[PDB]
């Protein structure tokens, strides 16, 4: 059937330029691979405060990956993860910003660091969810562990953890063995 | 006889991933051609600054173009290509980093805008120099011209515009029609 797809990437203080486009290809990679699908996408960048940087309306009238994420600006601060999630979940799945609400709602988080916020993400528990960890601060099991509270279960599958943002390209190639006509 | 070719490559912020991996792409296609030649590279991104990314040195020590640029991190920031050019002329071309004395000099400058910068290359001015300027931002005759002053004479033949990164290939075929065993 159809799905909403909610891309919520990291744009904190720790992330490089090119760390940060990355992140942003790795995101034009799936929306291209995935065009005149039953797929529909948004994206939201998360930092200290929230931004959607295109809405599922802004999508369909201009399905072009490259221009609907043209005047995104790297916020440089900190990593409130539970309340992006919370935003992604109250004011981005919605019908009015384009959602249908039939969709299975999808979310894939990007992140590079351990949330600087906490409480819950109860409110968003119905989208499916994954959340990459890249990085760095991502060395111990321990601060990996602090990711499975965001994604769905098993966290053995829907968390994915990853030493170098240049091992997006890799992940990448490892979904869409994934893609099947059915 | 021996060729040291510097390759000077634009890591602007206008650059998207693939177009920038383009860039890279066509510089290994190059160097893997011109393997086991007489031919030694040195690779260096400019963009507000430079980086060497690998030097003659370098190149020496380990012929793999995929390793050798497997670190080059895009800049993102503007294009001080006179001050890029005079930075490859004064700081890459040394027998410190593995040039050789009297071998011929060529540069091999690539962009997708024009300079933020001013000044002269004079400094660069004894290296055979090519420049290809790509993309959107050539597309008037006007922004073509600016890039006369930083190649070789005449512009019909140092000067290469293309219309898309995509044209590179186009380019490598090119090239490769001018290769000779030289007798
Ligand atoms: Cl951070
Ligand atoms: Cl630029
Ligand atoms: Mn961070
Ligand atoms: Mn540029």
């Amino acid at each position: 059937g159809n799905v909403d797809l909610v891309f919520l990437f990291d744009g904190s203080m720790s992330l490089q330029p090119d760390e940060f486009q990355k992140i942003l290809d790795f995101m034009k990679d799936v929306m291209k691979k995935l065009s005149n699908t039953s797929y529909q996408f948004a994206a939201v960048q998360f930092s200290t405060s929230y931004k959607t940087e295109f809405d599922f309306s802004d999508y369909v009238k201009r399905k072009d990956p490259d221009a609907l994420l043209k005047h995104v600006k790297h916020m440089l601060l900190l990593t409130n993860t539970f309340g992006a999630i919370n935003y992604v979940a109250t004011e981005v799945f919605r019908e009015e910003l384009g959602a249908r609400p039939d969709a299975t709602k999808v979310l894939i988080i990007i992140t590079d660091g351990e949330a600087t916020d906490s409480g819950n993400i109860d409110a968003a528990k119905d989208i499916i969810r994954y959340i990459i960890g890249i990085g760095k601060h991502f060395q111990t099991k321990e601060s990996q562990e602090t990711l499975h509270k965001f994604a769905s279960k098993p966290a053995s599958e829907f968390v994915k953890i990853l030493d170098t943002f240049e091992k997006l390209k890799d992940l990448f190639t490892e979904l869409q063995k994934k893609i099947y006509v059915i």
